[PDB]
């Protein structure tokens, strides 16, 4: 939880030499999930696109569901 420092970057060049402040620890950080990357929810059935997924998704539900 909670958002990375910013006013820096995940990969790249550290201006860290022998001597400096100590970096966040990391192990693997994960790729693809729900950070709102420029990505926008669109339905395909209808062309019905929104900026929430409940929005998209409940959408759905009445173009397939129970069918
Ligand atoms: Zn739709």
């Amino acid at each position: 939880n909670g958002m990375p420092l910013n006013q820096g970057a995940a990969l790249g060049i550290a201006t860290v030499d022998a001597q400096g402040r100590i970096q966040i620890v990391n192990q693997n950080k994960p790729i693809a999930a729900n950070t709102i990357s420029n990505i926008s929810f669109k339905c395909d059935v209808c062309s019905d696109m929104f900026p929430h997924l409940a929005l998209l998704n409940a959408h759905k539900r009445m173009h397939t569901d129970g069918e």
